[PDB]
């Protein structure tokens, strides 16, 4: 009999632990506790993602959302507590690099509660990040350190954590891609009700800070998005900051140059994704998911942690530096494909997990 | 032309922080702000530092403390980004390793300030302790690290932070004895008043959370030192975490075996170690002092992050597992020395920090 206790914040969480969640339900001697920070609330951010993916109810919703960082992390690291304090876990998982994440490594391991990192050691080697910060400080934090590539196993040891900590297990988020991908196929209509022919669009997502906040870039990205649609229509699940920053900075119409839609469920994005042609994203998820299904993706960033898209050839970066050469980067790049390989394990990524929780 | 805010929270803050604030106002284009997150807010634990040391009162005090890890911690993250936001300075200053110093660089991280770290690089290989936690972090999020031993630089070399970001320093608290020392010698009346001599006594502080939270470790803790204290007196500044645990757990008669006290100034606290014939502490700080004066010390705990001490022989190890073999090491270490030696720099730390503050570059 184990405790495990879980905290998920957002989108991205509520799909790596629901791939992590369903091994640990069906493990013997195993009581999952599921913590929603309340950091992404709206039904296209979060509830969608409780229901197609088939999660239990969290046991906690703090509700902590949409403020500062120091406000978020600050609430969310005494609520937090106050859960593991009632429900003193064996283990505290956290996913990802949010401020959910550090809050529910900082509340814990000041309880001396074990914290294992789902998506260990990944890097961007720019600190001046907030999500770099976010994934050094909770992997310094953290007892157990779940690697899904070997640069992230590279990465940890050269900032001196022990050997005997990290356990390359591969990504969980390809377990999901596996798992959910028969129920994508049986319950997605978006194909249909965007009108919309297999490998007849390319498939954009762009919410990164540093693209978002800085009006100059979002004008290139969007401007270059609007071009490629001449071209190849664009489909392009808006985040809603994406979306507050456009249209505060009066780029509102280049959204309405393509075919903008809210945020759509994992269902939809499977298969948006599977039947694009290509994809331009600055999400870390969406880059591996481009590479699940073989279609080549652009990266809107100057770096990225997935260093292994790059060097397969199924990832290319494109700073959004200027419009024109963006958008000429995105229509040269959907006629390329990359080298055959294998990455992030086998799919079972979940269960390798669930076993090293369960011995040590 | 610079601005630079000082987070502090406890009393080690505070002297610390005195000894680097003297220098940063001597520093033309630099102005100072200081928040006080209120982690200590007795008397005897904050405001008669400010007096005694010449600390300005803070800007800011917010006003936190008492809770636990995730309150306190919690509350004065928000806190501080807030006073951050606005007074938009060009550093933040953050010291030692309480929650207040973590909550300090996570507040200035997450808005893209510089943090440093006064005290930086000390490792005890024990995560149980928050304090452990707490240093790890803050020096993962600095982009200045000063540390005040090559164990310190080593430490951080070895956790992949680039050398350019590492000064090795030395340590401000060598600069505050240094520079407060005559006038404690001028002002401390506390051995006339106890009814102390020179080399008459034994030094004790215990705060550590290992040390106070477990009822039997403390009990060993508080009979060894009565055992003491039948062969020499014992004086004991009583922190107010300690005599708190201490009562609950119902070991108070304990500390009038001794000569307990309620806590005391850095003035007073200079003249008890000076004097003393052997500190006996869990204290970081304490450990450091009792070598400034070449006084013996028995550290009252499983390690220590000042292991040049150790090795230089000034200070030794006795972890609190029975009352009568702590009682025999304290009064067997009472008769050493260690070995002549200079540590923790030339007493211009302060100067040095200021100096890569200002030169540091945009
Ligand atoms: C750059 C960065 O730090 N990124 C971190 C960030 O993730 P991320 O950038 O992928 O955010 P995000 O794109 O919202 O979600 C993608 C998913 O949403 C689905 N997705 C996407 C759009 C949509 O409309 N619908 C939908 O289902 C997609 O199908 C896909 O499954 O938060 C993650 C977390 O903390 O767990 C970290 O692991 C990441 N760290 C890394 C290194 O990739
Ligand atoms: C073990 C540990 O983590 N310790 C950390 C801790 O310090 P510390 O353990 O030394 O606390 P503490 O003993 O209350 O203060 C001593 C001072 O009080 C004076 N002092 C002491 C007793 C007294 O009655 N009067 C008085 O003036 C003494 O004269 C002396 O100058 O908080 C510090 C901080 O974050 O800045 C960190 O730098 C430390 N990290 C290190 C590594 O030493
Ligand atoms: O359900 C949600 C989640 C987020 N957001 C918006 O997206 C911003 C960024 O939120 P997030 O939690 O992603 O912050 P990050 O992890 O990027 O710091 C928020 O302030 C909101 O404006 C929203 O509108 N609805
Ligand atoms: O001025 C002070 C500061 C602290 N405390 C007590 O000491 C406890 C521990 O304080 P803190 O969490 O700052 O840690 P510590 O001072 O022991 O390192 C507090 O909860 C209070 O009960 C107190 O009585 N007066
Ligand atoms: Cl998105
Ligand atoms: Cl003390």
């Amino acid at each position: 009999w184990v405790k495990i206790l879980s905290v998920v914040g957002a989108r991205p969480q509520f799909i790596k632990a629901a791939a992590v969640s369903r091994v640990l339900r069906a493990s013997p001697g195993v009581r999952e506790v599921l913590v929603h920070t309340g950091q992404h609330y709206d039904d296209n951010m979060s509830q969608v993602f409780f229901e197609e993916l088939e999660i239990p109810d969290p046991d906690y919703h703090l509700g902590i959302g949409g403020g500062t960082h120091g406000q978020n992390t600050g609430r969310m690291l005494e609520a937090i507590e106050g859960v593991l304090l009632k429900e003193k876990p064996d283990w505290v998982l956290v996913y990802g690099n949010t401020d959910s994440t550090l809050a529910g490594a900082l509340a814990a391991v000041k309880l001396h509660i074990p914290v294992a990192h789902v998506e260990a050691g990944l890097r961007s080697f720019n600190r001046r990040m907030p999500e770099e910060i976010n994934r050094i400080l909770t992997d310094h934090a953290s007892d157990l350190l779940f690697a899904p590539t070997e640069t992230a196993v590279q990465n940890l040891l050269r900032e001196g954590i022990p050997e005997n900590r990290i356990h390359l297990v591969g990504d969980v988020m390809y377990d999901a891609a596996l798992h959910y991908g028969a129920k994508a196929e049986r319950k997605s209509r978006i194909l249909e009700r965007l009108g919309l022919q297999a490998k007849g669009y390319v498939l954009a997502t762009i919410h990164r800070a540093e693209n978002t906040d800085d009006q100059e870039r979002l004008r290139v990205i969007l401007e270059a998005l609007a071009e490629v649609h001449q071209e190849v229509p664009v489909v392009f699940p808006v985040h809603p900051r994406t979306r507050k920053r456009a249209e505060a900075f009066g780029l509102g119409s280049y959204l309405e140059k393509v075919v903008a839609l809210e945020p759509v469920g994992y269902l939809d994005m499977v298969m948006l994704e599977k039947n694009a042609r290509l994809i331009v994203t600055d999400s870390g998820g969406v880059q591996k998911e481009a590479y699940f299904y073989r279609v080549p993706c652009v990266t809107v960033r100057e770096e990225t942690e997935w260093v292994e898209l790059l060097k397969a050839e199924w990832n290319y970066l494109a700073a959004p530096q200027n419009a024109k050469d963006l958008a000429l980067t995105i229509l040269h790049r959907m006629r390329t494909k990359g080298v055959e390989i294998d990455l992030y394990g086998d799919g079972r990524a979940s269960q390798k997990i669930s076993d090293f929780l369960r011995k040590v």
